[PDB]
């Protein structure tokens, strides 16, 4: 059965937070608001009156999944033999092992919470208590990004896209991290106009922030300055030296990043959307997160001033 019994919930809270956990609450609702992913979320009222979310993991989930990962690795071994993409295996081992210890995502969320405290554009729920199998955070509600994808005014969609773009370009500058690969479930629209970010399970660390070579590359690509574009690309890791590349192939490569900054306000959309081999990680991560944000923006059909935000936040993009 999907919902875990109250006794087991109390057992988890006892094992993780102690037998006196109830003293930290003004109230605690023993029936789960959500209950799917090897565990469930409860709503409660903390001692100071703040509404709180309490994520609690199923007791047997840990070892079960730990065995299952080894299992899937082999089975695909057999598959590798049978028909020569296992990156999927790496990828979901990586995403799954995050859930074995909530403290990881909790720490990422802490980082973003301090970095974006009292920010006029972003809202991050504060981590109140953290344990391997239990994590308590501030309850935060607003219009989910999925809802805004399906319905809602163009103004709202443009706002969400703008917020996500600002998050993508601005995160590595504020703290040496990126929010990572996201889906619209991670975001919501608060009444005051801020974007709420409530999932940090795929946060990517990025020491030093964006390499200036990115902004340089996109800028020079827009300016058609090939003679200075190519060396900056070879320096960025975009290209290898001694590589026969056609100029189109370059354009083909960079249009995904250059087209939105050709104009003052670019209209992200699905239709436009339709159209790493020894890379350095400090280049590979930005491209992937940016791709994520672009996909979401196209889902939002958002009109985003990417040129201004880049110019302000992306190193090396501003005119020299």
């Amino acid at each position: 059965a999907p919902p875990l019994p109250a006794a087991k919930v109390h057992r988890v809270l006892d094992a993780q937070l102690g037998t006196k956990w109830r003293d930290r609450f003004s109230s605690f609702d023993d029936k789960p608001v959500a209950s799917a992913s090897i565990g469930q979320v409860h709503k409660g009222i903390w001692s100071d009156g703040r509404e709180v979310a309490v994520k609690i993991q199923y007791p047997g989930a840990d070892e079960a999944l730990r065995a299952d990962l080894k299992t899937i690795q082999r089975l695909v071994g057999v598959f590798k033999q049978l028909a020569p993409i296992q990156g999927v295996v790496d990828e979901l081992t990586e995403r799954t092992e995050m859930e074995l210890d909530y403290r990881l995502e909790a720490d990422n969320q802490r980082a973003f919470a301090k970095a974006y405290r009292n920010d006029p554009h972003f809202a991050v729920p504060a981590i109140i208590a953290s344990a391997p199998k239990v994590v308590i955070s501030e309850w935060m509600e607003g219009i989910p990004m999925s809802v805004i994808i399906r319905e809602g005014t163009p103004e709202q969609r443009d706002l969400m896209g703008t917020r996500l773009t600002e998050l993508t370009f601005g995160a590595p500058a504020r703290l040496e991290m990126m929010h990572g690969d996201a889906h619209p479930g991670n975001f919501m629209l608060l009444p005051d106009g801020r974007m709420g970010v409530i999932d940090f399970g795929a946060v990517a660390p990025l020491p030093g922030g964006f390499p200036t070579s990115l902004g340089e590359t996109i800028r020079l690509a827009r300016d058609k300055n090939y003679d200075e574009l190519l060396p900056t690309m070879e320096r960025a890791g975009f290209l290898q030296k001694g590589q026969e590349v056609s100029i189109e192939e370059v354009e083909d490569m960079l249009r995904q990043y250059v087209d939105p900054i050709k104009v003052d306000v670019f209209h992200y959309n699905r239709k436009w959307l339709q159209k790493s081999l020894d890379l350095p990680a400090n280049l590979a991560i930005p491209l992937r997160v940016i791709a994520s944000t672009v996909a979401i923006c196209c889902q939002l059909d958002a009109h985003v001033p990417v040129k201004v935000i880049a110019t302000e936040l992306v190193p090396g993009f501003a005119e020299e």
